């Protein structure tokens, strides 16, 4: 029989709270009590959120805003030569309408309203790590589960855990692009009630596009993966000559191991978002 899956956007209330929350022995904020309390604060906001709520606005601390500023300033030096054209198009809109600035962390609620207007995407705050199945299921309704906390200030370059900087600078600009939003939703739609194997394969295809994808644009390689776009060192590494790259090809790509504590071993290059979408459509037919 088919496993439980959401049939409407509010059904995400029943899975979006199935998470692994902070407390991570080697995490940089682990021995910091103020940080632990702060992470609990963010976790509770997510756990108590229900669909239809405005996303609680947060007053970020001076320390949090500086950490954001440090990350934001370095990445912006790189985007013009590293990010795909779609990302560059949308980022200035975010600055103008959502308050993206070195000295200000954008509110998820504002970003959510921006995306609802542009592509029908919306944000739901998430307390911690969701299963691949639950995470993908949100995409079926154009819902992106977003962490709201900030990485520990001791290491502004700590990326193996997604934080709000990753969400806001890595994912959001692409979710505001129609072709990309369609591509993402179709991964979610394919995952709904699918087999475990199918969910694994879709999650890996997602990983090597939405999180670590490269694309070829006017004969040059650019970056569209969120994980690269929020990671100063890997963003540089990926477009350097030292990285190994292969064509995006779902039946091959879905077998590749997804790495978290290190740079990827390989990056997959999609021709365009429209083409990646077509390739997934052919692929999803084979996994039922
Ligand atoms: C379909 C995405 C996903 N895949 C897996 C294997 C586990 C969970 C999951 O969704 C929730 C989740 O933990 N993640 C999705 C969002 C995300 N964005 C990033 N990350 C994640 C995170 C995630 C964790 C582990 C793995 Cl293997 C993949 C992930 F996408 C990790 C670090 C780079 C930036
Ligand atoms: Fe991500």
């Amino acid at each position: 029989s088919v496993p439980w899956f959401p049939k409407k956007i509010s059904d995400l209330d029943h899975c979006a709270n199935r998470v692994l929350m902070y407390g991570d022995a080697d995490h940089p904020g682990f021995k910091d009590n103020v940080y632990r309390k702060r992470r609990k604060y963010f976790a509770d906001l997510a756990m108590n959120y229900k669909h239809g709520d405005p996303i609680p606005k947060v007053e970020f601390t001076e320390e949090e805003i500086k950490t954001w500023g440090t990350v934001f300033q370095e990445l912006n030096k790189l985007y013009p030569t590293h990010a795909c054209r779609e990302y560059l198009k949308n980022l200035p809109l975010l600055s103008k309408y959502c308050g993206y600035r070195e000295d200000n962390i954008p509110q998820l609620e504002d970003v959510s309203n921006f995306l609802k207007e542009r592509t029908g995407f919306s944000i739901r705050p998430v307390a911690g790590y969701l299963s691949p199945r639950d995470f993908l299921s949100g995409l079926a309704f154009r819902v992106f589960h977003c962490t709201q906390y900030v990485r520990h200030s001791s290491d502004p370059f700590y990326t193996p855990e997604p934080d709000t900087c990753h969400e806001l600078l890595g994912h959001v600009p692409l979710l505001a692009e129609p072709s990309f939003a369609q591509f993402s939703q179709e991964i979610g739609l394919a995952s709904l009630g699918a087999s475990e194997e199918a969910v694994q394969k879709l999650a890996t295809c997602y990983f090597f596009t939405v999180e670590f994808g490269l694309c070829k644009q006017d004969g040059q390689l650019r970056v569209f993966g969120a994980g690269l776009l929020s990671s100063i060192s890997e963003l540089k590494h990926a477009l350097s000559g030292h990285a190994k790259v292969k064509p995006f090809d779902p039946k091959i790509t879905c077998k590749q191991e997804c790495l978290i504590t290190t740079f990827q071993d390989v990056y997959f290059v999609s021709e365009s978002f429209e083409d990646a979408k077509e390739k997934m459509r052919e692929f999803t037919k084979t996994i039922k």
